[PDB]
Parts: structure tokens; sequence; C-alpha cells
């Protein structure tokens, strides 16, 4: 997919015209080297009117600035208005074929996958073909305009710097190469902590239970420090390469310097030629250099398009804009599905429908039997047109479907699905999407009708009573009967209908059911529901089996055939930041960072020390003595620059040396921190989205690379930065004045031109991202919902809102594009212009005989290369607002305490415990949702010897309560008691451990099943024979000897080696290993081999002695087993006492006795 670029080929012409553009600017760098060597070679002349070369010099370069402004403000404009418009237009097909593509193929392909798709891929496509590809042209240009000027500049020096060119380049790419190998390295490493952070977070209410944040710590820090190892490594590997580069920089300069000096003083070329064909050659090689982001993005972006245009070429079977159908205008009710027979795409391999013969008359209600997986729902689907038989026919009105107008058939059919869905508008929004030639009389009609009147009404705006996002405003019976009126506006010629009340209850059952029965001689009504009371007054009845149809007739006449429908009728009977707290590292490098400091300064200092030796290597042809022995301290001052060079890779050896070091040992820290700090947290504080799991775990994973680059890299690049600003300032201050003025006054126009580059980019990605947000809303709503779309057939609607809203931002982005165009043709024209201007108004300085034309230079070259380099340096550092938010949010973190200390020391724990526990008015609803009182005041008491059940409210929160009698969160209300003690006050690790609770979806750790056993109870080591026998006690002795390895064998994820029943019967023993004086089970039966769950509830009762014993079972059995039972209703104990008494009351409890 090379060749992108498929639309407007008159806007093609604005890609013309940008890369011309584009090339003009890039070639036209070189020209300005050129015309500097020359003024430098006019003024070192001078130094052996003058004004008047001095006028033409600077008015050429003001010129050639100018050219270029124009150039590049023309080709980034241009480039940027085609591009965005080509993303448009790319935008508008791709979801235009997306809304046209087939039913069975969208469920073929992840919904949510399919909208990242596209919502990803557009800005992807829109990065890679926006400017990146001008980018890649100008820097081409500028390759080869310097490739020009070195060649016909000289012969020896061109040769000299192809000669060293190949060598950086490959260095540069060795450095990057080691630096991605150590990046992926480094996270591969880390992935170990990772995942077992994120088994432990998900694993809290476990981990909470045992208490056993303590080894889990230990492994962490263990994989830690490999980690951070790893992580110093890596920074200390991307110091020395960027150390490297600028050595071998320095090197190539001062070989350069020394064979030029040597040609010159051998009457080569002047040293101005010398100085700009170097200057150019370099230049050259680093915009190649530089060219490669543009490339792997335009590379990025070849894939992304090559996947979007492969999902937007394809060609539906069922196209909704095609319309080669014939629609005939009266439609008489009569269809023909002949030995149907049709398969689910999704799974091909059984044939859902395996051929049937039915046919249905004019405005007849037909119903359909049969249990689920009969073929109800997909029969309805085939008929709608969703699919296609497999081997079948399938014919409407004596025509072939397929051999009809698709879209007109879509129209005049109605279709009302089991689980019914409006889109997310108003009441009104949604019906007039339904019909929008209801006139405004069908909607009236449609909500008299359907009995929309009062619930319609009740909402504020009546008609246009906004819904929530997925109309959460609604309620199932009124969400159905909108649908039904919704329905009934088209008036097809045909509707179907299922579940007509399936949501809530029967009441709205009653008003469906006559509204539908209302309006149904003038169109046929495919009748399906759950309830015999509808299907028996259907007029025609046929069943299903199978993908076949064998039972048939009314409902009198298939009770009489004593079919399946005999059967069924039988059945029916954003906190501040502290800057000072980052300094939290300190204890670790406080001393350490000086060296760190001293490197940073060396490099502050050594990048306007080249400054000064290129000073005085200039100043040395520019001496008028010109000695032969000038070469000799020509060598000298050359030999400086060598120096200086070893001077940086030194320095560079002991920046990422010390900060390296540092921040992975912060990054420990935090590590270290941080995930503690999650450890002693409240299980109340874990009930939160913003403590979610996945959350979670990314905050701790991409936090470390945000606080050690605020910390350490933010330091680094201020300290650099001030360090070289000052020395040059300083330096040119000393020599000379008035150009220190001028250099000082350009400069920075410079600088805060590229400050505000980076502003805008920043800016104009979040708009962006916010604009396409928006439109992705209303993309989504109907893409997750694309069957009921197709169903409306009303795809154009959808189209059009997100032509609309692709258009509104459309212009904006044009807008923005054109801005950015302009500043940054304004950044290059500032710069010339500047370079121009310091030159003119240096030559008027030293006309004056007041400043030598070598302070001038040095002062030019140290302003001008000193900026560029701290600029460079500042964008090297990442961001420091993400990473300051970053910081902040970790801090908060750290800093946050539970309201209940689970690591506080002090804590009631006497000799013994009573056995016994006691709530009474307890009230607790939940942290989130606080509107729900669950607990309203119910009484509990366990005693010595005796089994505690729980029943009634099989829903209220029976669980809730076992979590609280395990302190895991903190009651609303009502008093408490721990055997006649304050729970609250009781030890913190004593209370944990002492209690055997389980779950009622165990979650085995991916461990050694014998560590697994042992997790029970740490800090009192579990000897094998003690596992031996607890396994033996839970019948896992058995269990664990057969299972290969025995107890060395480790569960894997989740235990997925083992059924759920092996994953109870592995909590239960290491629950009696942990040999709790009170245990506890909640609803850990389920069925899980109903004779081997009455096992292991025979084996817990026989292991239930000295002990008092929590049951939380939908088993007779259980309630059975049982000592005492209390029941749950309203938040209060409906029932309460003996099982016999129980059963005696005509309460809940004997109402499941009867059932059950
Ligand atoms: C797209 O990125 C670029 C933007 C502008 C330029 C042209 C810069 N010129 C006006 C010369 C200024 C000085 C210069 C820079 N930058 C520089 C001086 C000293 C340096 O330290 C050794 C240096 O290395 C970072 C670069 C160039 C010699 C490469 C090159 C670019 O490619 C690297
Ligand atoms: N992609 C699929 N592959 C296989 N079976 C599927 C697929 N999508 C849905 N099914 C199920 O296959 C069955 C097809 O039968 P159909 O839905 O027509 O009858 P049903 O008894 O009314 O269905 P249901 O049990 O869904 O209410 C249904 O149970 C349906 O849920
Ligand atoms: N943080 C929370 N905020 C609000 N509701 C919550 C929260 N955590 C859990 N819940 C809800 O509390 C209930 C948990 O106890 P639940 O009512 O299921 O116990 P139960 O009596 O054993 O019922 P069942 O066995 O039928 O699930 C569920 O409704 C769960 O959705
Ligand atoms: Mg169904
Ligand atoms: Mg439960």
């Amino acid at each position: 997919f090379s060749m992108f670029r498929y639309s407007n080929w008159l806007d093609k012409l604005y890609m013309v015209v940008g890369t011309l553009a584009a090339i003009i600017h890039g070639a036209g760098l070189p020209l300005m080297m050129l015309v500097f060597g020359e003024m430098t070679d006019i003024f070192a002349n001078a130094g052996n009117n003058l004004e008047e070369d001095m006028t033409r010099y600077a008015y050429y370069y003001s010129g050639i600035g100018a050219g270029v402004l124009v150039a590049a403000y023309i080709q980034v404009s241009f480039w940027c208005l085609a591009a965005g418009r080509q993303i448009h237009k790319i935008r508008k097909q791709f979801f235009h074929a997306i809304m046209r593509q087939e039913i069975g193929w969208f469920d073929v392909h992840d919904v949510g996958e399919l909208n990242t798709r596209l919502t990803d891929d557009v800005s992807k496509i829109n990065e890679g073909i926006g400017d990146k590809i001008g980018m890649f042209f100008q820097s081409m240009a500028t390759f080869f305009t310097g490739f020009i000027v070195g060649f016909t500049r000289g012969w020896k020096l061109t040769l000299v710097i192809l000669a060293i060119s190949p060598v950086l380049g490959l260095s540069a790419a060795v450095w990057a190469k080691i630096l991605s190998s150590f990046t992926d390295k480094e996270l591969l490493a880390y992935a170990k902590a990772g995942a077992v952070a994120e088994e432990v977070l998900a694993a809290i209410r476990t981990v909470i239970a045992f208490g056993g944040q303590k080894k889990e710590l230990e492994r962490y820090n263990k994989n830690l420090e490999e980690a951070k190892r790893i992580g110093i490594k890596k920074a200390i590997t991307a110091n020395i390469s960027i150390g490297a580069a600028f050595l071998l920089i320095y090197a190539s300069y001062a070989l350069a310097f020394w064979y030029g000096t040597t040609l010159v003083l051998s009457g080569e070329y002047s040293i101005g030629q010398v100085l700009t064909v170097f200057f150019s050659v370099l230049i050259g090689a680093f915009s190649v250099g530089q060219a490669s982001p543009s490339i792997e993005a335009f590379a990025n972006a070849r894939g992304a398009a090559y996947e979007i245009f492969k999902i937007i070429d394809n060609k539906p079977s069922i196209d909704s804009y095609s319309k080669s159908g014939h629609k005939p205008d009266n439609i008489k009710g009569n269809l023909e599905f002949r030995n149907v027979h049709f398969s689910y795409p999704s799974r091909k391999e059984v044939k859902i429908l395996k051929g049937l013969n039915l046919k249905v008359q004019s405005g007849q209600t037909v119903a359909l039997v049969g249990n689920s997986g009969c073929g109800k729902s997909t029969t309805v689907q085939l008929m709608q047109r969703l699919y296609d038989p497999t081997e079948g026919m399938v014919s409407v009105d004596g025509q072939d479907i397929r051999t009809i107008n698709v879209r007109f058939l879509r129209e005049i059919i109605g279709v009302v699905s089991q689980e019914p869905v409006l889109f997310a508008t108003t009441i009104a929004e949604n019906i007039r999407y339904g019909r929008e030639n209801v006139t405004m009389d069908e909607i009236e009609k449609a909500v008299k009708e359907a009995n929309a009147y009062d619930f319609i009404m009740k909402l504020p705006h009546k008609f246009d009573t906004l819904v929530g996002e997925r109309g959460a405003q609604l309620s199932g019976g009124q969400k159905q009967r909108i649908a039904i009126a919704r329905a009934l506006v088209r008036n097809p010629k045909i509707l179907l209908l299922d579940e007509a009340t399936s949501a809530l209850d029967t009441e709205s059952e009653a008003v469906v059911q006559v509204a539908l029965d209302k309006a149904r001689k003038g169109r046929t009504t495919i009748v399906i529901a759950h309830r015999l009371s509808t299907v028996r007054n259907a007029d025609v009845i046929a069943g299903f089996d199978d993908g076949v149809i064998v039972e048939k007739g009314n409902h009198d006449e298939l009770m009489k055939e004593k079919g399946i429908y005999f059967k069924l009728v039988t059945m029916q009977t954003i906190p501040p930041v502290s800057f000072w707290r980052i300094m939290k590292l300190n204890l670790t490098e406080w001393p350490y960072f000086v060296v760190g400091v001293f490197c940073a300064i060396i490099n502050g200092g050594l990048q306007p020390a080249f400054a000064i030796i290129f000073s005085k290597i200039i100043g040395v042809f520019t001496r008028i003595d010109d000695p032969e022995t000038k070469r000799q301290n020509s060598n000298l001052f050359s030999l400086l620059f060598l120096a200086l060079g070893i001077i940086s890779f030194i320095t560079f050896f002991l920046q990422g040396f010390t900060f390296g070091k540092a921040g992975e040992i912060l990054t420990k820290r935090l590590r270290y921190m941080v995930f503690r700090s999650m450890l002693r947290q409240d299980v109340s504080w874990f009930d939160d989205p913003k403590n979610t799991t996945g959350a979670l775990t990314t905050r701790l994973a991409n936090d470390a690379a945000q606080v050690k680059g605020a910390i350490g890299s933010r330091l680094a690049v201020i300290t650099q930065n001030i360090a070289n600003l000052g020395t040059g300032i300083i330096i040119s201050f000393i020599y000379g004045w008035q150009l220190t003025l001028l250099l000082l006054a350009i400069v920075p126009i410079i600088a805060i031109a590229g400050v505000v580059e980076m502003k805008m980019l920043s800016g104009q990605a979040l708009k962006d991202k916010k604009e396409l947000e928006g439109s992705g809303k209303i993309a989504t709503e109907a893409i997750e919902n694309f069957r009921t779309v197709v169903s409306l057939t009303q795809e154009q609607k959808f189209e059009h809102m997100y032509a609309q809203s692709l258009q509104v931002p459309y212009r904006n982005s044009l807008r923005k594009a054109h801005i950015f165009g302009i500043t940054f043709s304004f950044t290059q024209a500032m710069m010339y212009f500047s370079y121009a201007g310091c030159f003119r108004f240096g030559a008027y300085l030293v006309a004056h005989k007041l400043m030598s034309f070598e302070d001038v230079l040095l002062v030019f070259s140290a302003v001008v290369f000193g900026a560029m380099a701290v600029g460079q340096v500042s964008s090297f550092a990442p961001d420091y607002a993400k990473a300051k938010i970053s910081a902040a949010h970790i801090i908060m973190i750290i800093e946050k305490t539970p309201l209940i200390d689970s690591y506080s020391t002090e804590g009631l724990m006497p000799n013994t415990l009573e056995g016994n526990v006691t709530f009474g008015e307890v009230v607790f609803n939940y942290p989130t949702r606080p509107d729900i009182p669950v607990l309203q005041g119910l009484s509990l008491e366990v005693k010595k010897g005796q089994t505690l059940a729980l029943v009634g409210s099989s829903g209220c929160g029976k669980s809730t309560v076992v979590q609280l009698l395990e302190r895991f969160y903190d009651p609303l209300a009502g008093k408490v008691l721990l055997d006649g003690k304050e729970i609250k006050r009781l030890n913190v690790q004593w209370l944990r451990a002492h209690l055997g609770i389980v779950s009622q979806e165990p979650i085995l750790f991916d461990c050694s099943i014998a560590e697994n056993i042992a997790y029970g109870d740490n800090s009192r080591v579990v000897s094998q024979e003690e596992i031996v026998r607890a396994a033996k006690e839970a019948n896992i002795h058995a269990f664990i000897e057969s299972l290969p390895n025995k107890y060395s064998t480790k569960v894997g994820d989740k235990g997925t080696q083992l059924s759920g029943g092996q994953k109870q019967r592995i909590a239960i023993a290491r629950a009696l290993v942990r040999q709790p004086h009170i245990l506890l089970l909640d609803e850990a039966t389920s069925a899980l081999d109903t004779e081997s769950e009455k096992v292991v509830q025979e084996a817990l009762d026989k292991a239930r002695e000295g002990r008092t014993c929590i049951v939380i079972a939908h088993r007779l059995s259980t309630i059975q087993n049982a000592d005492l039972i209390v029941v749950f209703q309203n938040g209060r104990v409906k029932e309460h006492g003996t099982h016999q008494q129980l059963l005696a009351q005509k309460g809940i409890y004997f109402s499941m006795v009867s059932v059950q």
C-alpha cells in the first residue's frame, strides 16, 4: 500500500506545491552556509567599501531568509491542509462502509476492536501523512543541496566530510538499537514484578483475609532488585550513547579544523570556504539522520492504512445503500420459509437451522414454539434478512427476499427484539428516528396506542425528554413500550415481537399484549413470548425443533396433539503536587547527585568552551601576523577541541552513571513504598473505580518513569541549560557589549518560537482528540447497536449525523493547520533574519575599530549554537507536566493512610476468644452507593458450640454480612461486639488469622499447591506434614497425591488446570490448615458435583467440632446442617430460630423448603 493518497487529484496539486516549497526551504540552508562563508571570507580579508560589501551580504541573507520563510509557510500549510482533507474523506468513507457492512460480518469482528481501530488509525494516518512527509522532503532537499554546495566548494574538504559522516551515522544507529534493546529487556524484566503486583491486587480480598502482604512484598522486592539493576544499566547506556555521539561530533570538528588549516596554509580554499563546506556537510548529515521519524511514521501509517482500506474496500453481500432489488408498492401478507437451513457464521460447525417448512398468511398472528436455542430468534433474524439460508428458500408475497429491494423491505418491516435498546436521544428523537415522515400525528397515535402518554408526558420535556447515556433514564417497561411505539410508527406491512414483558413483570405484559392485539389485522404479527398465556390466544401457532418444525396448530390443537407445546403447558402448571516533597530521594543520592550536577555543569561549559575554541581557531587565520608557526598554535587550539571531546564523553560516563543509579533507586523506593501503601489500604478504598485493578497496575507501572524523569532529568536539563546560558552570556559580555545586546535580543525570539511550537502541538493534539471523541460518541452509539440500526434501515441518518459531526471540526482542523504552518515558517524566518542582522551589526561595530571580528564571531557562534543545543537538551528530557502530574498522584497515593490500619501495632488481643459474636441494629450499605442501605438493623448472635446459617435474603447482601464480620468495611450504624468485646478495638492481624473465612469462587494464586496451602497463615511455618493432614481432612490428601507432582505441583493462572471443584477443595484445605477457631463458608457449594459437594460439607461439619461455623448455602441440606438458622429480609431478620420452627412458619423459609 505504498501509494496511499487516493482522493482529490485537484487537491493533489496542493501536495505538489507543498513538496516544491519544502524542497526550496530545504535547499535554502546550504545557500545560507555559502553566503555565510562568503561573508566570513570578506570579514577576514577586511582584517587582512567594507560597509558596502557587508550591506550586500546582509541583503542577500535577508532575501534568502524571507524566501525560506515563504517557502516553509506555503509547504507546511499546504501539506497540513491537504492531509487534513484526505483524512476527513477517509474517515467519512470508512464510517459509511462500516455502517454499510454486513451484520453477520460485524458479529464476526469485535465491535470494540473495530471502534478502537477506527478512532486510532484515523489519527495514525493523519500523523503519518500530515507533515512528516513534508519534513522528510525538506530534509532530503537539505541533504542534496548541502552535498552539492560541498562538492562545488572543494574536493578535499568534501571528501573528508563524506568520510566522517558515515562513522557518525553508524554510531547513532548502534546506539539507538542498543537503547531499544535495553528498554525492551527492562520492560520484560519488570513484567515479573508487575504480574506479582497484579495477582496480589486482584486477590486483594483473599490477601487481606490471610494477611499475607509480607510474602508478596518480599517477592516484589526480589523482582525489583533485578528490575532496578536493568533500569540503571539502560539509563547508563543511554547517557553513554549521548556522550559518545557528542564526543564523535567534537572529534570530527577537530579533524576538519586541522585538515582545513593544513589546506589553507598550503594555498587551498580560504577559511570562509572551508568553514562553509564543513558546516554545510555536517548540517546535511544531521538532516539526513533527523529524517528518520518521518519514515517511521510513514511505515506505521502504511500498515494502519492497509488494514483500514482492507476493511473499507470489503464488498458486502448485503448492502444497505444498494437498490438493485425490486420493491412492489402493494405488499400482501405472505411469507414462505421452505427447507431453510441457516448456521451462524460465528459458529459454522453447528447448523442452527437445518431446514424447515413454514408459511405465513396476511395479518396472521403467527406464533413460534420451542425452547432456548430452538431457532426462534435466529429464525426471525433470517426472516428480517439479517442473514441468508445456508440451504433453503425464503420468500415474501411470492417473491424472494433477496430478489426485492432490500431497503424497501427493511423499511416496510418491523422487528422488536427481546432486549430492545433506544439511542441516547430524547424519546421524541428516538421516535422520529423510527419514522421521520410521521408528520407529528403518527407520534401521538403511537403514544396513545402503546399507552405512551402517562410515562412519556411525566418526564421533563414530555415529548423531548432526554434519555441518559444508553437511555439510563427509562425503565424496562417504559423502554419496551417506547420500542413498541417506535415499531408501530413505521406501520410496517408485517411486524415481529419477542419477549413482550420478559423484562421485570407481567404488569406491562397485559397492556403490551392488549396494545399489540389491538392493531394486528392489517399486518402479520410474528408472536414470540416466554409465557404460554399470550401464546394460547395466537390465531396460528407452529412449533420448532432442532432446526425443523414438527408441532403445529392453534393452542387448542396443540394441546390436543399433546406435543412439545403441551409439555411446556404442563411445565407451567486532581490534588496539588509538592515540589519539595519530590526531593524524597535525597536520602539516597544527595551526595551522589553532586557528581551528576558536576557532569551537567561540565557539559554546559563545554558547549561554550567549544564556542571559544572555535573562536580562537577562526582568529588564528584572522590573525594578520599569520606566521608559519601559527599552524602549531592552530594545532594547539585544534588539540584543545579533541581534549574537550574527551571531557564530554567522560562527563556522560558520569551523568548516566549517577542519575541512573539514583533514578532506579528512587523508582525502587517508590515501588517498595507505593505498592506497600496499597497493601496498608482499607478494603473500603479498594471499592472504587479509581482504584481499579488495571488502573492501579498501570499507575504502579507507568509512574516510576514519570517520577524518575521529573526528579532527575528535570534538574539535569535545568542545570545544563542554565550553565550553558550563563557561560555563553558571560563570555559574550566580556568579549564585547553591543554585539552581546544584539544576540540577546535575537536568540530569545527563536527560543520562544520553538517553545510555542511544542505548546501549539500539544494544544492541537488535545483539541483534535476532543473533537474526534465528540464525533466518536455518536459513532460508537451507532456501532454498538448496529443490529438495531440495520433493522431500522436508517443507516443514512447516522451517516448524515457523522458527516455533520466531522464537518463541524473539519474547518477548525484546517484553520489550526494553516496557523501552525504559518508559525513554523515564522520560526525559520526569525532564525535567518537574526543570523543576517547579527553579522550586519557586528560588521558595523568592527568597522568603527571597536570590536575585533574574532570576538564578534565568538559571541555570535556562542549565542546561536548554545541556544540550539540548550533547546535540544530541554527537548531530550521527557515532558515535565505529565511527569509532574504522575508524581503528584503517586505522592498522594503513598501519603494516603487507611481509616483502619491493617498494619497497626496496637490492638486488643486477649488470651483467647469466647467463640461468640453479636450484631444488633446493624446498618451498612456500601461505599460506592450509599443510597441503598443494605442492613436495616438486623439482629444476629453466635455463641460457643453453635453454627450459624443465613437464609431469607439471598441477594440482600448476605455476603456483606460475612465481609463486615471480617472487618472488611465499617458499619453505617448498629452495635457490634466480638464475643462481648470491641471488634474494632481488637487486634489487627489476630482477627484476620483467627477466622477461617472462605469465598464463593476462591481464586488460587498461581503458585505451588503446597505454597497455596501454606498461604493460609504466614508468620508460623507450615510443615509439609501439616499440609498433608489438612488435605486428608478436606478430602485433598487423595486429591493432592493423585495430582501430578503431589503437593509440588503449582496451579496455573487461577488454577486453569483444575476445575472449580478442585479450586474449592484446595481453598477448604487451606482454611483447615489455618486451623481457625471460627470458620465461615459463603455459597462455596453451588452444584460442584452435588455428591462431592455433600461429601465436602459433611467433612466440614466434622471439621466444625470445637468451632463456630457460619454457613451460607442454597442447599436444603445446608439449612438442615446448621445448628442455628437466621433469615434476612428488608435488611432485617424476617425469620430466625430452629429449622423445625422455621419450616412450621409460613415465611420465606417455608416457601424455600417447599419449592426446593
Ligand atoms: C530538524 O532538526 C534540525 C533543525 C535545524 C538544523 C540546522 C542548525 N543550524 C542552524 C546550525 C546550528 C548548530 C548545530 C545545530 N542544531 C549544533 C551545534 C553544536 C552541537 O553540539 C555538538 C550540536 O549537536 C546537538 C548541533 C548544527 C551544527 C548541527 C538541523 C536539524 O537537524 C538536526
Ligand atoms: N454466533 C452464534 N453462534 C451460535 N449460536 C448462537 C450465536 N448467536 C446466538 N446463538 C444462539 O443460538 C440459538 C439460535 O436459536 P434462536 O435464537 O433462533 O432460538 P431461541 O431458542 O429463541 O434462542 P435463545 O436461547 O437465544 O433465546 C440461540 O440460543 C442464540 O442465543
Ligand atoms: N462497593 C459496592 N457498592 C455497591 N454495591 C455493592 C458493592 N460491593 C458489592 N455490592 C453489591 O452488594 C451485593 C453483594 O451481596 P449479595 O446481595 O450478592 O449477597 P447474598 O445475600 O449472598 O446474595 P446472592 O447469593 O444472591 O448473590 C451485590 O448486589 C453486589 O452488587
Ligand atoms: Mg430467543
Ligand atoms: Mg452470595
